[PDB]
């Protein structure tokens, strides 16, 4: 009679509050209704697991070979390990987000083929590659919700290329731009994220015998393929910087604006210096530097060479006010959310592989921060000079379940092992710089989520010195055991990342802080949270230094924290290490609406679940800064602002971030 | 007697772990056992040096002449200089490879007649030619292991021909092919490699089987072993190029097949230009060019004449795809390791003696790059026109020990002196062109070894710019003092190689590069390695230029880097200027096995001893090209491939070598 489903009615009854409190009981009833009145009524029937796999293999849903490395007797034991837990989703959105987005369905995209246990088992069977007892550990890791592989790895593993997130580097030429566009199409379909570095390209007004032209070509190309979006990064000292920023003006033109492309700005310390002392700034025509000095502008140190570019008459320049350009960033970040900011020297001052290259730019989510070398694609393909692009596959720890299971070591190592397997199984063909990077650099991206949810459920405010003290110790341990496993893999395989000999891991310069100072918790309240787990001391780090020195390291880069917008719902976690935007999330379902309380929200902890826009973003910067200490790549840092804040107030946040050693700044969220 | 001997049991304990580390200490015990429990119990007794030398001269072991130039008091002092060093082999394979393969033994191959000190003393007394104080200098040079003469020179010096690298021209005639096989077998008997140039021979179609006929006929003679190997080179603009390449195939048709003979392909820039712009290419019939134009094909210049050959209707041709033919060369090197590529214009752009001839081919090991003129052997002996073939006696210096002792001048000077004495003493009887060229050209091949061993032990990666910076400054200094010694010998002897007056040394074009552009080390880390010895400035080269112009030059060619395989074990050195293959080398002894950690390998320097297969081959090409700047002949350059590389990837590497000025690329290992 009534069209609104019973599970939606029960979900909405959370808000119809009685006593003087919201009915958090009703979401457990709502999810139960979702299963018995819908999900279980739309699951394809099979007699047993034998019939189920044979159906999916023979009808081209699942891949052929990864299953054949196990006997069926062991496959049943692995699947049985997943179902043994009797995992239950605590909320409607948890079950909905999995069964709507992640669970395998029929070709007539209606009926459900995979349960939550079947997905995890298949993914576990893909990672282990024949080791049946390893798959059992991967099942226990993923079903206890200690580890969560990223959207592309978790969705596609086992089916009929897992690594999303690529970063290309374009050289100044038509062959290079045309290939960079063609390679972006191949990597758009394969997963999603493509991020181009346009700092090498020549400015508008330099002839051949600007960068917006390439950004429009990219935007049109990404739109042609209906399929993840792309992005473009540019150095602030580039001439077209203004035209680049004007592509995300709210009052822009139809042809100059880009819809698909996100934009990032790379800011060296020299630009902040000029702003502090109120001097004028000069933006450069990079090809005039190339002809003069031999090297690209983007490859040279601006803190040494800026003055020399100014005094040289052979280099073409453009006078600008840096303080006014910083205001323009803040204006656009308020208006549109873009651009992303990268503080180049805050990345490179703590960077291990500067000898390979300086980190010049970042990816779609401002998280991946690695070295890279430009390619040179010619008419005769056999005369190409292939360089180093960046490709990185992702995954996230669950801070809450890792702490309670006391599995901070094991969860890092299995995650690192699974990420290494995804890296090993990757086969890229039409992107030789991306293929060479995967072989040589062997990069992975182990992040984390559920930081607020953990802190809020233990009565610890996100922006207090307690919360920051916990994160200091927690993420130190993540870095310790990640490095330890990287060396253990390098011993077991006898392989290291290309030019390991030159890195700060090899020279020992990386370990100086961990050898000298002690990162165990100051507050006694937080020391007790790690009870039952050995916190590494300085003496342990000295041994880990010597172990790395002798056996090398397999991974060039290891840790990076992603935004994790969607998979966080599957895990019942607060998204990433960020604070929470809303206590209750009202979202449209389909003419009805759904309400989602944050995980573990109650009258006990209502004020520990403080909304992000109400926080002091200076103290939020302090949290990311203390976490950044023990993450060798970047952290996707969303700023949460109010409509009342001036462009003066935003510059003060952005420059405090730079002052505190923040590597990257993501999307700027603003609220009424 | 029938168990595993103690020295091997100790050697095998290197692979047994202690605290997660190898036992590199155990190999020093393995040598000491090898000496006490074998070598010292299988040396022949002589009471003194006089009775030893008398017995060895009397029983036809040593030669009579070279010893008679000294008095016995002098010979006693020269031997006594060798034993004064107290030289101790550090690893098992160093001592073993010497005493097993080099040290003189009794006629039944059992008991040892020479210690390491005895071998060096005889070689030093041979080289010095009566100068007793120079004999003492040679003993020190070889026993401090600053210099190592080549296998054939080091093994045979002062016993019952020392040169064992030959390159022969072959003219377009059956009668010339008869002597080509005749000479090849005469020179192959003594142990030397013999390379042939088959580019002048007429292709199949032209009447009188082709170049394959000569290779197959030559291969059968070589295959009759009861003595050294053989090779064959062919120009890429010759119609039989594809039949020539088909001999070394995976699915080789037994009629058109070659077991023993190594193969090389000579590639001018004009062929690479045709592949780049993607025009269809024309390979030629050579005897049609000879009749129409009056000269042999590979003597003429392909950059000038390619368009003229295609426009000429009388000259016969055959159209092929150049882009696919480079992919064929890459496929075959991935399969078999052959052919060798010689980038001809990368040789002849820097070649001094073009006026004699352009360099048309190379030797067995793709390193000797010299001028050559074809001979004409006929039915009447007195109407034979004896041309210029190539021989080259070899040697190479130790990069590690030269730098430690700071003897980069003294070693290059003396090594050049020792090679000159072998060059002088050579008496080739049944190869008239090889004899004539030895007298005329007077060329030598001073190389180098232990490059990686040196770099790795000073914390410098092989692929780094720091390494290239060392190589640039090091091999410049070698070339400086080698040219200086050649001019010094030219003044002392009062002699010069035939047509020196026409060379770029005489005209002064050779020194253009060095009179400008200072070749000191850029990096200060590298500059501190040469501390204590003088790095030649541009002004020093300007003075050398004039000294060469006044007094001339004795040697036609002076420097080539050979792939030092067997003798590098004796020196405790990494082979050649190449990178290392295996960190620890496992080889079968005889149902047991032996282990050789690369010399100076330790727990701490492990990652500087990178295995060559793991390296970026583009960065290795840059290292070889850096050295090639200062070596007037070629460098034996093995490319180290993994099986995951496509023909797409290997074709990209071979063209990059061409692009960086590489002269020759050798066997491809996997
Ligand atoms: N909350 C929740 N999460 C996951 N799966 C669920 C849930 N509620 C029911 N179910 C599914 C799982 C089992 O197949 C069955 C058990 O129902 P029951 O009567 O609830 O034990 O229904
Ligand atoms: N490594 C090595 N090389 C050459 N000869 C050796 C070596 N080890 C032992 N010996 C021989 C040489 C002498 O006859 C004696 C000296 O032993 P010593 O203990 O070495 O003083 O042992």
């Amino acid at each position: 009679q009534n069209q609104v489903p019973k599970w939606i009615q029960l979900n909405n009854e959370i808000m119809i509050q009685k006593d003087g409190k919201f009915q958090f009981d009703k979401d457990k009833e709502a999810v139960h209704s979702y299963f018995v009145d819908y999900i279980n009524q739309n699951t394809v029937f099979f007699h047993n697991l034998k019939e189920k796999l044979d159906y999916l293999v023979e009808n081209q849903y699942y891949e052929e070979e990864f299953l054949s490395l196990y006997s069926f007797e062991d496959i049943k034991e692995v699947f049985k390990t997943a179902y043994a837990k009797k995992f239950r989703f605590p909320s409607f959105m948890s079950a909905f987000k999995f069964y709507n987005d992640y669970a395998l369905k029929t070709n007539d995209k209606k009926k459900i083929l995979e349960r939550y246990e079947d997905r995890i088992s298949i993914v576990a069977l893909f990672f282990a590659n024949g080791d049946t007892e390893k798959a059992k550990e991967y099942v226990n890791l993923m079903i206890n919700q200690e580890y969560q592989p990223s959207t592309p790895t978790f969705l596609n593993a086992g089916r009929k290329e897992l690594v999303s997130c690529f970063l290309l580097e374009v050289n100044d030429s038509l062959n290079d731009i045309s290939r960079a566009i063609d390679i972006s199409m191949q990597l758009s379909k394969l997963g999603g994220g493509v991020s181009l570095n346009l700092s090498k390209l020549r400015a508008k007004g330099e002839a051949i015998k600007g960068v917006v032209g390439v950004m429009k070509l990219l935007d049109n190309a990404f739109r042609y393929a209906d399929q993840g979006s792309g992005a473009a990064y540019l150095n602030i000292f580039h001439r077209d910087i203004n035209d680049f920023l004007d592509t995300k003006k709210i009052s822009a033109d139809e042809d100059v604006r880009v819809k698909t492309l996100s934009i990032g700005v790379v800011i060296p310390d020299k630009f902040v210096e000029l702003a502090r002392e109120d001097k004028a700034a000069y933006v450069f025509y990079p090809h005039t530097i190339y002809k003069e000095y031999g090297q690209h502008m983007d490859e040279m140190d601006m803190n040494e060479m800026y003055d020399k570019f100014v005094d040289n008459p052979r280099v073409k320049k453009e006078k600008i006010n840096p303080r006014k350009l910083l205001e323009k960033l803040a204006m656009l970040r308020s208006e549109s959310g873009y651009p992303y900011i990268m503080f180049q020297d805050n990345v490179n001052k703590v960077h291990a592989n500067n000898h390979i290259s300086k980190v010049k730019f970042s990816n779609l989510c401002s998280e991946v921060l690695q070295a890279s070398q430009v390619s040179s694609y010619t008419d005769y393909d056999e005369e190409d000079e292939i360089g180093l692009d960046i490709s990185c596959n992702l995954g996230s720890l669950n801070i809450l379940n890792v702490m309670e299971h006391k599995s901070i070591e094991k969860t890092v190592k299995l995650a690192t092992d699974s990420l290494t397997h995804v890296s090993e199984t990757t086969d890229i063909r039409n992107a030789p710089a991306v293929r060479r990077a995967n072989k040589a650099m062997k990069s992975i991206g182990l992040g984390a989520m559920n930081l607020h949810g953990y802190l809020a459920q233990n009565g610890i405010a996100y922006e207090s010195p307690e919360a920051r003290d916990f994160a200091n110790t927690f993420f130190m341990m993540v870095n310790f055991y990640s490095i330890q496993r990287s060396a253990e893999i390098a011993k077991e395989k006898g392989e290291t990342f290309d030019q390991y000999e030159g890195s700060t891991y090899a020279t020992g310069e990386y370990f100086d802080k961990y050898v000298s100072t002690d990162f165990s918790p100051k507050y006694e309240k937080i020391a007790n949270l790690f009870e039952g787990m050995h916190i590494p001391t300085t003496e342990d780090w000295k041994k880990l230094k010597a172990f790395v020195a002798e056996h090398g390291m397999y991974h060039s880069y290891r840790l990076c924290i992603a935004p994790t917008g969607s998979i966080s719902y599957v895990q019942s976690s607060t998204a990433s290490v960020m604070p929470i935007m809303e206590r209750i999330e009202e979202r449209t379902y389909g003419n009805s609406k759904t309400y989602y309380p944050m995980p573990g929200l109650a009258s006990n902890n209502w004020f520990f679940y403080k909304e992000a826009y109400d926080m002091d973003m200076f103290k939020v910067v302090d949290m990311i800064a203390t976490i950044q200490q023990h993450i060798d790549q970047g952290i996707s840092f969303t700023l949460f602002l109010k409509d009342t804040m001036t462009t003066r107030d935003l510059n003060r946040i952005d420059l405090y971030a730079h002052h505190r050693g923040i590597k990257t700044i993501y999307y700027a969220r603003t609220k009424d």
